[PDB]
């Protein structure tokens, strides 16, 4: 089933109601995922829900640039990570009972009007969201509805996954590829055959294709899957102790400890979209 409020849309999958993920309007961000009662993603207990400032935790929605630009005149005025997760978004419907699927859309005449005027470029967004039985998928078109305009994007998906403890963790199938480390400022291959985590850790890997599932891995188990269609780079976060101890919407601050963030997206350049050409792209959340 599929329920509407002011401030959110709620799907529930006919087999199993337990099984559910909770949109909020804002931002059209996906802030719950349970898999037969059992939440998925990782949410901050002091997460503004409320529309006030872009939700932490759960996934949210990073465009038309990822973190901050000083090269492009109207891309660097606009604040880290874009205006997507900083607008409220359109509930266009539900497209299918089972498994539910519903679809919102962002347009620069309902979007943030302060970030609109700061990059006041044509687009329209459209999110389709899948309840699987078994997985999540979150797809996004873009389209440039400009006639005469080009119009110049990054895309990603800002994906808090939850996990027990992260010092237990590894995340498998990104050895031998090339990253950029945010912290060190240098690139690089990773050497190491899975990745962990005893410090903060900003980076991002290039070059993953559809091909390539990453895996979460905790005692053995295999706690989570992320595929993607049309996403080249990964970015790999998480803030440990001083900068969640800086977040005021971040709580409780050991709540580094349960979540990592891997975020499928194309942002080690930017897409560009001729006049009325559109691109699309999908993040697939899954367990194998
Ligand atoms: O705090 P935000 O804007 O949601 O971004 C989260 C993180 O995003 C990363 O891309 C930045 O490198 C970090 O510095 C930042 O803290």
């Amino acid at each position: 089933p599929i329920k509407e409020t002011d401030k959110e849309v709620v799907l529930t999958h006919p087999a199993d109601e337990t099984t559910s993920v909770h949109i909020l309007k804002y931002g059209a961000t996906v802030y719950s995922w349970k898999l037969k009662s059992e939440e998925q993603l990782w949410l901050s207990t002091a997460a503004k829900l409320d529309g006030s400032k872009p939700v932490r935790g759960g996934i949210p929605l990073v465009f038309p640039v990822f973190g901050k630009n000083s090269t492009d005149e109207h891309l660097s005025k606009l604040p880290q990570h874009g205006l997507a997760r900083n607008s409220t978004w359109e509930f266009l419907g539900q497209t299918k009972e089972n498994p539910p699927t519903v679809q919102f859309g962002l347009k620069p005449e309902i979007a943030n009007p302060e970030l609109t005027k700061l990059w006041p470029m044509d687009y329209l967004l459209i999110l389709t969201v899948e309840l699987g039985s078994d997985y999540l998928k979150t797809a996004i078109e873009v389209e440039n509805t400009s006639s005469s305009k080009e119009l110049k994007f990054n895309w990603l998906f800002h994906t808090y996954f939850r996990i027990e403890d992260i010092e237990g963790t590894m995340v498998s199938n990104l050895a031998g590829m090339k990253l950029y480390d945010q912290l060190l400022k240098e690139s690089y291959v990773d050497k190491h055959p899975v990745v962990t985590f005893n410090q903060e850790t900003d980076v991002i890997y290039q070059n993953v294709s559809a091909e390539r599932a990453i895996q979460i891995v905790d005692k053995g188990v295999q706690i989570h899957t992320l595929k993607r269609y049309n996403l080249p780079d990964t970015v790999v976060w998480n803030p440990w102790i001083e900068k969640s101890q800086g977040m005021a919407d971040f709580e409780p601050k050991t709540g580094y400890q349960q979540m990592i963030c891997i975020e499928p997206g194309h942002v080690h350049d930017f897409i560009s979209l001729a006049p009325g050409k559109k691109w699309n792209a999908y993040q697939l959340l899954c367990k194998e």
